[PDB]
């Protein structure tokens, strides 16, 4: 099975005057490359996929594919939908633009059954020849890919190599790797990056790595090299920023931190996303002061 | 304030050989009109909004608008999105195609803050001159429009005339109508249609009315006439069908029931939606035997 693992970054999408800042986008990806990141996730949830046009979806994948050309860094493009015909199209679309693999969110809002989730991902997997990573975030989608469904998809479809978990359920990550230890469990929650890695997870798709890519990649590589003491040290160290980056819904705090760190020009979102409250703005700025934020 | 209230139906969208069955669609709406329904809700969640193309979105709104010409029945079109610019576009689209009002579900998946929900709905309301009904379904969207946000939108925006609550929270239904008794609380959960109406709710947007429109229409009008004894009697009789119509995710059971009743020709969904399990198929078929299903 072809896999994409290690320290991965859910790229924010900087906007300037209602348009994608294409020069900040490429500049941020080369900052990710230069801080040990193994793969970048363009136009995911942290990249405000939902409010991007499908042309802008193309632009940020092409920028990500080009900026990581000639490097070891892979591009795991966000290509998910709650409509299977659309998800299949987004998967073929990401392949035809150079992405090394796709992250495919569980169908949101329409709450498909487990049988439907299987057929949903089966159609996606059969439409591409690139790796497919499932994304389970039940707090956002309103549905859950069960352990049995994840394992059945991993064994029955050849492109599906694992799942990114954002469920706050370390029990399920024991459930997953105890019954199917060959899959690539990916941490989708920065606060519990080390516990997921120490149980056999093989990477993270991180929000905090937008601001502190060196620390998240160091954390991941420590754990993969079985230096659990140094991996846990970084994880404990980042708990404060890992939690404050979710004081409001992602990616509102991380974009605030990127702006406060002077890494993006504008604290600009696309509605229904907006700037944080003045109190959370201050709290985010206060937690940052404890970290050394790498520049360009 | 211009309002759209009473017994309303969240229309299923019949499929025949992978296409929208346009002649069954109109015939089902005329069955709703003929059984006392006050408004129809095309291309909502029960209509599998997520898996329909924009042209099919256009086709089913136009069919609903045309079928209710010459009747008192209004058209409350589904026109919501987790992108405000898309929701504004869908709202203008529904108005320019004859819809009497729009149902706009809260942004699904990206979890906007309350401030973001306010600006999201303010932009939708200011783009049209037809009534706007909020839709709060947190189990599907991953976010909830709080009582304060619902009340502020009702008072600051003119087209916003109420909310369709599907949250299993009768406390919130007291909270809403006690602090702003002029808003139109609409029940989005069939099992608790009467309790919501008996506290001052002015209508329902029902799933069960697809199968039993006469019973749902009698319930609402009994309650609106303060005949709570006859309204509660119908609500109590409908509890069994109200619950079994959600044994799997809506609209999987209701489309199965419509098919079992011989009202649609094919039990066809669009992925990731699928047919129910053989056991739930039997349970739906068994509960239906206790009810009188009107024909054409
Ligand atoms: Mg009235
Ligand atoms: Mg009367």
């Amino acid at each position: 099975k072809n896999i994409i693992i290690g320290a991965m970054t859910a790229l924010i999408t900087p906007f300037k005057n209602g348009k994608v800042d294409e020069q900040s986008y490429a500049r941020l990806i080369k900052r990710q490359i230069e801080n040990g990141i193994d793969a970048v996730v363009p136009v995911g949830t942290t990249g405000e996929s939902a409010t991007l046009t499908h042309e802008e979806h193309r632009t940020c994948i092409e920028i990500a594919v080009e900026t990581c050309k000639g490097t070891k860094v892979k591009v795991l493009a966000g290509a998910g939908s709650n409509a299977t015909h659309a998800a299949v199209g987004l998967a073929k679309f990401a392949k035809e633009h150079g992405a090394d693999g796709i992250l495919s969110v569980a169908p949101y809002y329409n709450k498909p059954t487990q049988q439907g989730l299987y057929e949903h991902y089966k159609a996606i997997a059969q439409s591409v020849d690139i790796p497919v990573l499932l994304y389970n975030v039940p707090g956002r989608t309103g549905c859950e890919i069960s352990t049995d469904t994840i394992i059945k998809l991993f064994r029955d479809c050849e492109n599906i190599y694992g799942v990114k978990e954002a469920s706050g359920n370390i029990d399920k990550c024991v459930d997953l790797l105890a019954h199917e230890p060959r899959m690539m469990l990916i941490s989708g929650e920065d606060a519990i990056n080390y516990p997921i890695l120490s149980n056999g997870g093989k990477g993270v798709i991180s929000v905090t790595s937008n601001l502190l890519p060196d620390m998240i990649s160091a954390l991941t590589h420590f754990a993969l090299d079985e230096n659990y003491k140094e991996a846990k040290k970084i994880n404990d160290e980042l708990y404060n920023i890992n939690k404050i980056l979710f004081c409001e819904s992602n990616p509102i705090p991380i974009k605030t931190a990127m702006y406060l760190a002077g890494l993006i020009e504008s604290l600009e979102f696309r509605l229904p996303l907006c700037s944080p409250s003045k109190e959370n703005f201050a709290k985010i700025e206060e937690v940052m002061k404890k970290y050394k934020i790498k520049g360009f």
